Parts: structure tokens; C-alpha cells; sequence
């Protein structure tokens, strides 16, 4: 199972790790993707997860969008985890860099409560533009299921732990 995590709360754990490498090692039931409404996995965590699946995640996602249309900001969908996990929970956090409402970050984290255990990134962090310290706070105050957070950046990981 998950190893090397620092326990933050009863159910939230954190590790300085590449979520792709973490998924390949653990092969969790659920890996969370930092998705956009179109499921266009171009950069950040989404681009990295999609590249690890040899673009199979993007092919599957384009078929999902053709059938269902875009997700809502704060919403999610469950798709295959391919070679990374049993399932991928594509969750759309607000992108501050597109003027999206940061209060939708709580709604985005509520999607995690439908899964008993998840490997996840901090929603709306990185290229989505939100403050990762705020994202971790919303995560701990919203997610009640077991969430194993992978923070790629060591300097950000240290700042998150030291300011928690």
C-alpha cells in the first residue's frame, strides 16, 4: 500500500512525490486527476498522467466528452485508471488563472468523499493558480475519506508541512 506519507489528520496524508511514479508503484483503486472541464490533459498533473498512459487517457476522455459534454467546474467523472490505477477520478478544481470562483474548490474536494481511499494532487494548485496552502486547508476541512496527497515540488511540500 502507501508508504512514506506524513499523517496530517485522521484521514489526510501527504508525501513529496511525483503522482505518476506514486500511481505506478501503488496502483491505487483511485488516482485523482487535476482535470479541466474539457478533459484536455495538456499540462501539469493531467498532462503527466495522460503521458504515462501513452495518451490512452486522452482518447478515452475525448470519447467521454463527445458523449456527455464538458464537466462543471467543481465536478468530476470516473474513468479508467489505465496502467496507473483501477480508476481515475477526473476532478475539476477552479482555475484562478481563468477567473473561476475559488469557493468552487470545496465542491471539487467533495467529489473525493465518494471514494474510500484516493491518491491525489492538491486541487487548483500548480498551473491552476490557487494558493496550495489554501487548497490543503480546504482538503482537510472537506474530505472525510482517506486521501494520500502527492506534492511534486519539494520546496512546496516543506512549506505545506511547516505551515499546517
Amino acid at each position: 500500500s502507501f508508504s512514506g506519507y506524513l499523517k496530517l489528520t485522521d484521514n489526510v496524508y501527504i508525501k513529496n512525490a511525483d503522482i505518476v511514479e506514486e500511481a505506478k508503484k501503488v496502483k491505487p483503486t483511485v488516482v485523482v486527476n487535476a482535470a479541466n472541464v474539457y478533459l484536455k490533459h495538456g499540462g501539469g498533473v493531467a498532462g503527466a498522467l495522460n503521458k504515462a498512459t501513452n495518451n490512452a487517457m486522452q482518447v478515452e476522455s475525448d470519447d467521454y466528452i463527445a458523449t456527455n459534454g464538458p464537466l462543471k467546474v467543481g465536478g468530476s467523472c470516473v474513468l479508467s485508471g489505465h496502467n496507473l490505477a483501477k480508476h481515475c477520478l477526473h476532478v475539476v478544481g477552479p482555475n484562478v488563472n481563468k477567473g473561476e470562483d475559488i469557493q468552487l474548490l470545496k465542491s471539487a474536494y467533495e467529489n473525493f468523499n465518494q471514494h474510500e481511499v484516493l491518491l491525489a494532487p492538491l486541487l487548483s494548485a500548480g498551473i491552476f493558480g490557487a494558493d496550495p496552502i489554501h487548497s490543503l486547508r480546504v482538503c482537510v476541512d472537506t474530505v472525510r475519506t482517506n486521501v494520500y496527497l502527492a506534492v511534486f515540488d519539494k520546496n512546496l511540500y516543506d512549506k505545506l508541512v511547516s505551515s499546517f
